[PDB]
């Protein structure tokens, strides 16, 4: 009914967590406070999370003695103090995360309007509020923290039942679960749902998947991660495979990377699209296999470091997007040599479209445009990644990503705890070695959340990584 070894290893784990968390959080406070580079709005919130996590670790020694002994040695007064400091830091931790996500939501979705809300001085007022609000929310712990006898004949520091009624303890569980966990997370996740809706709503990412085969041979096409796709084809008839946009527009730039462009015979690596009113079919060909497409020569365009020929053809009794035996016109621009592949590359489409209307080639009802692999009576392989361009900087994409991962780790560490607590309300007082270790574990997992954050910043933020290596990496 008691496992001294299983108790000792858990007391050891408490102490390891305390150390790892005080190192990393001290490191995070130092680099933000010392270096000019780190003075960013987001880092005002991280600093406060770091100060909260730092103070959180300071209570761990006291609590480890209670894990090892199932006894509180330091009297009633220090019990109230530790429970009160512990609580303030618990709730300032998650309220900081909440405000931080609200800040990310404002930056992505309403950047122009909240130029005034994202000044350093008001983020400093916001964080002072966060500490104030926490102090109010933990007033119950303040009042009712105390000592309780246990079955071993010892005293535990816990929260005493107010008025000795299991009803008020139960209400306090519900209170802490709603304010400390459910309401912040609901705010954070709605914020991030609006962020990801918004981003996809821009043109930064592709939103269409083309995988059309007429039917002969094998066209093995993988719809990969994000804007990436691959195709393996052999002894085919006509096929076209690519990624792009469900509605095309003549002002969009297109970026791509042909990690593989390995045609064995006729296959075009090209941008491809249709229109209606009138029904035309357009191409900007950057590379090909054993055959270069052609038509009536009308001119040239220079773009993206290469020169293209302009061509036109006219199909009749030919397959379209409208019907199978229809008539339509094709507008080609075809590079003069094969553009190299294996590195990022642009197609500034409003260049090509303007030059066509010059030569009388003019495209109303827009249809899809994709960066495609086309083939005919050939074999080969390609691998391509496709993406627009954005108005928001890669540095702020990286910060916004990082907070989301910090939020996902928070959930992983604090959910077992709240699930146990909601259980405990249900008369679970059968203290057992199996459930008593379960409790000690599920609690130390909330503390280990403060160790993960500094490590998270080192792998997901370059400036935190550069600052850390500045301290930890020795030169001469
Ligand atoms: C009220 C909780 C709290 C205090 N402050 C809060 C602030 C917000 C939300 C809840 C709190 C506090 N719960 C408790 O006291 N009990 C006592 C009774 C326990 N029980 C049963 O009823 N049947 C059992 C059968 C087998 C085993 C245990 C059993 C479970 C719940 C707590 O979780 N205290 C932590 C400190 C962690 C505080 C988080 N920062 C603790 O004591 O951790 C050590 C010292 C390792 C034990």
């Amino acid at each position: 009914y008691y496992d001294l070894t299983s108790n000792a290893v858990l007391t050891f784990i408490y102490f390891v967590v305390c150390i790892i968390g005080l190192c990393g959080n001290t490191l995070v406070i130092y680099v933000i406070l010392r270096y000019a580079k780190m003075k960013t709005i987001t880092n005002i919130y991280i600093l406060n999370l770091a100060i909260a996590d730092e103070l959180f670790m300071l209570g761990l020694p006291f609590l480890a003695m209670q894990v090892a002994l199932e006894h509180w040695p330091f009297g009633k007064a220090i019990c109230r103090v530790v429970m009160t400091v512990d609580g303030i830091n618990q709730f300032t931790s998650i309220f900081c995360l909440t405000v931080m996500s609200i800040d990310r939501y404002l930056a992505v979705v309403h950047p122009i309007k909240s130029a005034k809300w994202r000044r350093p001085r008001t983020a400093k007022m916001i964080t002072m509020a966060v500490w104030g609000v926490s102090l109010l929310v933990i007033l119950p712990i303040m009042i009712y923290a105390g000592l309780r006898s246990n079955q071993w004949g010892r005293s535990s520091c816990t929260i005493n039942w107010p008025g000795e009624s299991g009803a008020w303890y139960t209400g306090f569980i519900i209170y802490t679960f709603i304010l400390g966990f459910l309401v912040p997370l609901t705010i954070i996740c709605l914020c991030y749902l609006f962020i990801i809706i918004k981003v996809k709503s821009s043109g930064a990412s592709t939103d269409y998947w083309q995988n059309w085969t007429f039917g002969g041979g094998i066209v093995n096409a993988v719809n990969g991660s994000g804007g990436n796709y691959s195709v393996n084809w052999s002894n085919t008839g006509n096929f076209v495979v690519g990624k792009g946009w469900t509605t095309g527009s003549p002002f969009r730039t297109i970026n791509y990377n042909a990690g593989v462009w390995a045609p064995n015979g006729n296959g075009y690596l090209t941008l491809y699209g249709w229109t209606r009113s009138p029904l035309i079919e357009y191409y900007v060909v950057d590379s090909w296999g054993t055959y270069r497409p052609t038509g009536t020569y009308k001119g040239t365009v220079k773009s993206d470091g290469g020169t293209y020929d302009i061509y036109t053809t006219t199909r009749y009794n030919a397959p379209s997007i409208d019907g199978d035996d229809t008539t339509f016109t094709q507008y080609w621009s075809v590079r003069q040599s094969k553009r190299p592949t294996g590195s990022n590359a642009t197609i500034t489409f409003t260049n090509h479209v303007n030059a066509w209307k010059s030569h009388g080639m003019n495209l109303s009802n827009w249809a899809y445009q994709v960066m495609a692999t086309e083939g005919y009576q050939s074999s080969g392989s390609s691998n391509v990644t496709v993406w627009g361009s954005s108005k928001r900087k890669k540095s702020e994409k990286k910060v916004t990503r990082m907070v989301s991962i910090v939020v996902a780790v928070f959930i992983f560490c604090w959910l077992p705890f709240y699930i146990f607590n909601v259980s405990s309300v249900s008369m679970a007082i059968s203290p057992t070695p199996a459930l008593k270790g379960m409790f000690d574990f599920v609690v130390v997992l909330t503390y280990a959340n403060s160790c993960a954050n500094p490590i998270l910043y080192a792998f997901l933020d370059d400036n935190f990584k550069k600052s850390f290596q500045n301290v930890l990496c020795l030169v001469k």
